[PDB]
């Protein structure tokens, strides 16, 4: 292995082979770090998490195959997270308690995944993505940058279950899916769109449109929305909300003029 | 610290500083008790729970700040519960497995929180409150006495997400929210009201009224409800159900005549 | 006790009395095996699971009563599962992470229960049953063979909560309940029926019928359904899908001609 003299490893931690722990990594009590795991500098790994979780092939003969897991810098991984092999997570990742992340998945930077959330295999999550408590992300889902998935949201993939050909849901830039909503297979949720709480999304959602209900129905453009406390127009949200965003220290316009 | 000679502490338990464990406390295998935690007499702490969980300030320099957690007497805390600092829990608390409770929260007495439930920060829960499996309780929610939140219920707080001004849901005395229901931000659910299973509650619910659907719509007064097996009028429920209630040994009327 | 010389027991495992571990059982790091547990040959028990979990009677005087838990052969139990006493699980069981299973429950063979799923007490689950992520199975539910319960599905049991007489939901052979659906108490979901995603099922569902919505309404026979990618008729699904089924190596007809 390769563990930095500056890394902090608490009691109970169990470590396998081909593991690399960078400078200033703090690995809390009882974590289990299986083989082929690489933790980047300054990350914090929560108590009892288990990284490099066994893929199915393992169970064939109980011999662990190489399926490397990498986790970027300054991660803030909370307790008991379970993270599979063949997956990559970028920098400044942050999680809640008891989150599960499967294999063959890609998570960008400045992403957050709340308590109990379950990310399946072969999922793609971009940067500055916010996934709250107990969200279900099924295999083949595509979540672009700045997307927000609120508590208990569920993204499915089998259109006539159980079947052999799955279709991933794709959520475009800045879209917001409110709490307890479920999106049916292969659906496309367009940029800056808003899915109202509890909805059952059965058809694509066009850009900047608000849908609500079961089945979800279009009700208006997001620009119609006024802040309930201040009465100001809320969306596009990038212009009215910037906590934890790359433009926090400035304004979206100036920031995107630079980025582009 | 301060640990009672009569407390039982199993193997694997890890204890920090400024921890007080009262008489007849049984702390099961592998619990992690971080700093500033006070457990009151006769409580039972489930295997691997982690009490005094780190607040965000901790992560700044990995130096633990004082954020005292107190847990009342005769608690029956099941396995792997995670409980944050700056929170207070009363007597006779009971939980299911893998429950999470955040900071700056207050839980009364004779409260129950089922398996997977997630209580956010700055939440208020009164006495004799029943929260079942996997309920989501967002910051700023107010749950008064004798409220029942059934499995997978979700209480939200951001009315036009993502935004800066949140509005907590307030649930009044004896109200019942059936399974898989979601309540929108700032909504007021009145006393003895009944929210039918799976509903999407978008407007306040008046006292003793039954709402159902997405969006939830009023259908009748709870007094219209007849027990499906016995045909008797069910609500107000205090008069027809008393298991685990303070009037179990008597009748509601006699009991409330005394209490008041 | 009785532990086979061929069993593999990792570090941290804690074992009680009256425990029997058969040949080729692999018990991963830190599992807690309480009293009266019997694990059948070749099973794999995930890290930190806790088997023989305490029943309520335990808490009376913190003296563990005999409530035997049995787990059939070649189980693939993933991490942190919690399994109660007085329950029986058949062969080839498979689970996801952090699943909870209560007492007085019966699970058949070739059953799968995904991540976060919560099976309550006194539940009956047959063979070749598929329960996905975070499904809630309340006491008194009856799930027959070949049933599929997709993510976040919830089966309830108290028809006018809170009340004293519960009514279990019964799901017949091959039925499919899509994601985020909730079924009300005592409902009967008939064979080969299909409950569409997110539905609120309030009335029995007849055989081979598709219901959708809140409240769920019948829309057509499942035979009307065409595969979204291939355009072929999907149901009955036994004829179009056989991954992990007893007819995988043949065809349903030939297979059932033999079985019967
Ligand atoms: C989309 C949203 C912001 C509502 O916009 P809105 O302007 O408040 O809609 P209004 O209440 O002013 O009026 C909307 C009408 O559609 C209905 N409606 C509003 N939201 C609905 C929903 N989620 N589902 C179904 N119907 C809804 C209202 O009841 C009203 O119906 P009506 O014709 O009977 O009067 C809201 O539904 C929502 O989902 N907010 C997000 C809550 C959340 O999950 N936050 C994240 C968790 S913290
Ligand atoms: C409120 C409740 C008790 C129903 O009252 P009810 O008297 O049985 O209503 P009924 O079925 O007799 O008749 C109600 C009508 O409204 C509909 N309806 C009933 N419950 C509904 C619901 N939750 N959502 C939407 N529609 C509903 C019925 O289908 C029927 O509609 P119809 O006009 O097509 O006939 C029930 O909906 C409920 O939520 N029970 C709680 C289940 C639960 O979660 N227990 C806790 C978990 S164990
Ligand atoms: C039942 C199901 C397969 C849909 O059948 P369908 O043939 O695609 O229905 P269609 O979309 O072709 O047309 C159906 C009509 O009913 C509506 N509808 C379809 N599914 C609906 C649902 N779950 N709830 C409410 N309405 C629905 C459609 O929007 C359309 O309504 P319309 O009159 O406004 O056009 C689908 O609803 C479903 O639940 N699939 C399972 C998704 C899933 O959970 N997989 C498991 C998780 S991976
Ligand atoms: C900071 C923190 C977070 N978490 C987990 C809890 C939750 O599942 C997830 C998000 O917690 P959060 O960071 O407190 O929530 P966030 O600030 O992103 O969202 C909040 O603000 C947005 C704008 C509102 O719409 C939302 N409804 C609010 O919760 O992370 C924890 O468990 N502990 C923590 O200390
Ligand atoms: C007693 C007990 C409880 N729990 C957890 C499981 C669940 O998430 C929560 C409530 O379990 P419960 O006490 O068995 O359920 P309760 O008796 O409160 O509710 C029951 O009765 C009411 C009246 C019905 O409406 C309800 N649908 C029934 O479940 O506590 C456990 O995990 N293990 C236990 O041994
Ligand atoms: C194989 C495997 C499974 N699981 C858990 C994750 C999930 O909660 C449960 C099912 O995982 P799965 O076996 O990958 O899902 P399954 O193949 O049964 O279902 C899939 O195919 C069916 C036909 C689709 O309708 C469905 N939407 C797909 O997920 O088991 C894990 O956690 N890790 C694993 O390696």
């Amino acid at each position: 292995n390769n563990i930095s003299k500056s890394a902090i490893i608490k009691e109970g931690v169990i470590i396998g082979e081909n593991v690399t722990i960078e400078d200033n990594v703090y690995i809390d009590y009882g974590c289990i770090i299986r083989d082929n795991v690489h933790i980047k500098k300054g990350s914090f790994i929560g108590a009892r998490s288990i990284l490099g979780e066994y893929l199915v092939d393992f169970y064939n003969d109980r011999i662990n195959k190489k399926h490397p897991l990498i986790i970027g810098e300054n991660a803030l991984i909370r307790t008991e997270n379970v993270i599979y092999g063949d997956t990559i997570i970028g920098d400044n990742f942050q999680t809640g308690h008891k989150v599960t992340i499967r294999e063959n998945t890609k998570i960008g930077n400045n992403v957050k995944i709340g308590t109990l959330s379950d990310i399946q295999h072969h999922v793609y999550i971009g940067n500055y993505v916010n996934i709250h408590s107990n969200v279900f992300v099924g295999e083949k889902s595509i979540i672009k940058d700045f997307v927000w998935l609120f508590p208990h949201v569920v993204l499915t993939n089998d259109p006539t279950p159980p079947s052999n050909e799955l279709l991933g849901v794709t959520i475009e830039l800045f879209a917001v899916i409110a709490a307890r909503s479920v999106v049916l297979p292969g659906i496309h949720i367009n940029e800056d769109a808003l899915v109202g709480a509890g909805a059952v999304v059965t058809k694509d959602v066009p850009k900047e449109t608000v849908v609500v209900g079961n089945p979800a129905r279009e009700i208006c453009s997001i620009r119609k929305i006024k802040n309930k406390i201040t009465g100001e127009q809320v969306y596009p949200w990038r212009y009215t909300f910037k906590r934890g965003m790359p433009w926090e220290e400035t304004d979206y316009d100036t920031w995107i003029k630079n980025i582009s």
